[PDB]
């Protein structure tokens, strides 16, 4: 069991709602991680507890290279602290405010990395990952880490879009004010993709209304430079209808996917 003092405190990585993410290190091992505090007031007001509680439980159980590995919680008082796998090259969102878009190699490799992920997750019965990009990290060299959890961080940056980025990626059917099967997380994939070609998302606009407008009725338009397989690939993955939408190693094996995917 670990407490505050086993660690040495460096930067807030990101400022969330509930708390900060800051740098860290063991102080005896010298090792370098990041560490999710809760300040536990705003706690009680949303109302999570029990939730978070088991939380810790289960993605205490994910191992993946790709999903961000939660070492260990432990708590005090006015905090609790989730302490968490260290990711250096930080969002893909502000990747992608820096490139403005990726290419098809990049797109297909991140696409393959988070079916995995979702693939890994389903199969240890967890559903409903939050994959847009401000939730999405950067490992060692390349590799690509869902961090969902702790709700929303950010570091500083863009201003623009705070939230309100929201439902973006959210499906028609959560939206909706219906349930949810695994396949909802097909549907943000598929934003996803659309994104990170086009640098913003498929139903993006300057009303929630309207945004809400274009999603539940599916109406989204590809640039010119978008290739094809691209869009079979993303209207494959975006439909009202959950049952229509691909399962996870059916959209490994897309001709696109194995095309472009360096991975
Ligand atoms: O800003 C940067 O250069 C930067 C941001 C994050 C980062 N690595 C990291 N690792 C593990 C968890 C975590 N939380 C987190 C922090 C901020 C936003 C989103 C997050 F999910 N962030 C490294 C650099």
């Amino acid at each position: 069991q670990w407490a505050l003092e086993d660690f040495e405190i460096g930067r807030p990585l990101g400022k969330g709602k509930f708390g900060n993410v800051y740098l860290a290190r063991e102080k005896q091992s010298k090792f370098i991680l990041a560490l999710k505090v809760l300040f536990k007031a705003q706690l009680e007001k949303a109302g999570v507890e029990h939730q978070l509680r088991r939380e810790v439980e289960i993605q205490s159980h994910l191992r993946h290279p790709n999903i961000l590995r939660l070492y260990g919680y432990f708590h005090d008082a006015t905090r609790v602290y989730l302490i968490l796998e260290y990711a250096p090259l930080g969002t893909v969102y502000r990747e992608l405010q820096k490139l403005s878009k990726f290419d098809e190699q990049r797109t297909a490799t991140y696409i393959t990395e988070l079916a995995n992920a979702l693939s890994y997750c389903h199969s240890k019965r967890v559903i409903h990952r939050d994959i847009k990009p401000e939730n999405l990290l950067l490992g060692s060299a390349g590799e690509l880490k869902i961090a969902d959890f702790g709700w929303s961080v950010h570091a500083p940056s863009s201003r623009r879009d705070t939230l309100c980025g929201t439902l973006d990626y959210l499906p028609p059917e959560m939206i909706e004010g219906r349930m949810h099967d695994e396949k909802v997380d097909l549907w943000s994939l598929g934003v996803l993709c659309y994104e990170f070609l086009v640098g913003k998302p498929p139903f993006e606009a300057n009303t929630y209304q309207e945004t809400y407008k274009r999603i539940s009725r599916v109406e989204f338009t590809f640039p010119d430079f978008v290739t094809e397989g691209a869009r079979d690939l993303i209207s494959r993955l975006l439909k009202h209808n959950p049952s229509q939408r691909p399962m996870l190693r059916e959209v490994l094996e897309h001709p696109w996917i194995t095309a472009n995917s360096s991975k």
